[PDB]
């Protein structure tokens, strides 16, 4: 039976926060960098503010609220933090600012400076995030490098709950999908594991596109034929065999997230044994003056 969901949904006054910069437009909506000053509190919290495309079509109001619902109900160091909503005219989603942006852009932009320690720690942290969702019985359904955010090079969090569901519920990123999901729209914790596999492959190839070329329509055929993504240059057979296990047809044959935490964690203790990166040993990885009161969202706790 389902426990009552007692998450608090915080409604925020438009006056409590100043926008500052656009971060990402075009696609569907507009995300700004900003600072949130709660009521009378004397803290300023860096935040991202997702005020969706001006037009207020009741269709997409229903979709930003579902995210808010999910994000308000999660609480884990490796899942993105929702501060609250603003009901202005178009619904504003207010999350913790993740200054380094999405992990896909971050690996793409920084290939030459990314060591094995970072790559494997990311793997461990993503698997922790996903394991936590598994404990809350959430199937994410859209895990990808584009949907993991970077608070710092050493701390990432899963984002984009716009397709999350409870395991069992009944209510398209084809290249990240478990075969049962493309064929039967079955979606399980184990189909999230498939997508973890792809996300890891995106990281290990420093942001390549999976099945670059092959059009979406061909994908399910390819997999039934038994083809998978190729071994990235930097990966030992050890790392790659974990990817491949995530991509087994038998869903229950795939690893569990808790096993993934364990395995990458072992590897993270000796990173150079597991990823082979040219120049590994030597790699290493805001605004205004009134910054006395700045507090990261992670240090701003609410009773
Ligand atoms: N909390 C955040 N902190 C910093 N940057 C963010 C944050 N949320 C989003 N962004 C940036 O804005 C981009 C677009 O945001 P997002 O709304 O996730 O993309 P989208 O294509 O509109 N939908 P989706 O990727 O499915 O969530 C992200 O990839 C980031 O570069």
């Amino acid at each position: 039976g389902e426990a009552p969901n007692q998450a608090l949904l915080r409604i925020l006054k438009e006056t409590e926060f100043k926008k500052i910069k656009v971060l990402g437009s075009g696609a569907f909506g507009t995300v700004y960098k900003g600072l949130w000053i709660p009521e009378g509190e004397k803290v300023k919290i860096p935040v991202a503010i997702k005020e969706l495309r001006e037009a207020t079509s009741p269709k997409a109001n229903k979709e930003i609220l579902d995210e808010a619902y999910v994000m308000a109900s999660v609480d884990n160091p490796h899942v993105c933090r929702l501060l609250g909503i603003c009901l202005t005219s178009t619904v504003q989603l207010i999350t913790q600012l993740m200054p380094f942006g999405c992990l896909l852009d971050y690996v793409r932009e920084h290939k030459d400076n990314i060591g094995s320690q970072y790559l494997l720690n990311w793997c461990v942290q993503i698997a922790k995030g996903m394991n936590y969702l598994e404990d809350r019985r959430l199937v994410h359904r859209d895990l990808a490098a584009r949907n993991v955010l970077v608070k710092t090079p050493q701390h990432v969090k899963i984002t984009d709950f716009g397709r999350a569901k409870l395991l069992g519920a009944e209510e398209v990123p084809i290249k990240w999908m478990a075969l049962e999901s493309i064929l039967h729209r079955i979606y399980t914790h184990q189909s999230d594991v498939w997508s973890y596999g792809v996300t890891v492959w995106e990281l290990m190839t420093f942001g390549s596109k999976p099945y670059d070329g092959i059009p979406a329509s061909e994908i399910s055929s390819i997999l039934e034929k038994g083809e998978r993504l190729p071994q990235p240059p930097i990966c030992t057979i050890d790392v790659y065999m974990i990817m491949v296990k995530c991509w087994m047809i038998d869903a229950d044959s795939r690893p569990k997230f808790r096993e993934l935490i364990i395995e990458f964690s072992k590897m993270a203790r000796d990173p150079q044994r597991y990823l082979v990166i040219q120049g590994d040993e030597r790699m290493h990885l805001m605004d205004e003056e009134d910054m006395d009161d700045v507090v990261d969202a992670d240090e701003y706790l609410i009773p």
